[PDB]
């Protein structure tokens, strides 16, 4: 199991613009297009991102390319962020994927707001970290995915995904 397979399980793959759980226009493997209500705005963003007139539809390859970009961008933002970097450095490999999962989903700023959870993980207090992470809108809105990520942090294994 690797980060790409983990996220493909959590986000799915769709080749036509769809609305995410929050109602925003997305495509491929959890690639957010725009927060805007406009489908046209979405289509414009999409074309800008692919480099061609897509008319709301992309290929598998195109979807994987966006995914390669987003995962890379998530990892590099972690490494650049003063709050995230030290947590990431302190973690084992599996747990590292779990942080990358959160960042891909909610962005760097979002994850960086989880002050106490961050501290608990840096301290390797797994159980405490799992409990704090659960007290969030994130957990309440997408409980199945959140539980899977939380279990990855708690155990340090890929059990939740197997
Ligand atoms: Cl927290
Ligand atoms: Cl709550
Ligand atoms: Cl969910």
């Amino acid at each position: 199991m690797n980060i790409f397979e983990m996220l493909r399980i959590d986000e799915g793959l769709r080749l036509k613009i769809y609305k995410d759980t929050e109602g925003y226009y997305t495509i491929g493997i959890g690639h957010l297009l725009t927060k805007s209500p406009s489908l046209n705005a979405a289509k414009s963003e999409l074309d800008k991102a692919i480099g061609r007139n897509c008319n709301g539809v992309i290929t598998k390859d195109e979807a994987e390319k966006l995914f390669n970009q987003d995962v890379d961008a998530a990892v590099r933002g972690i490494l650049r962020n003063a709050k995230l970097k030290p947590v990431y450095d302190s973690l084992d490999a599996v747990r590292r994927c779990a942080l990358i999962n959160m960042v891909f989903q909610m962005g760097e700023t979002g994850v960086a707001g989880f002050t106490n959870s961050l501290r608990m993980l840096q301290q390797k207090r797994w159980d405490a970290a799992a409990a704090a992470l659960a007290k969030s809108r994130w957990y309440n809105q997408t409980p199945n995915r959140a539980k899977r990520v939380i279990t990855t942090f708690r155990t340090g294994t890929w059990d939740a995904y197997k």
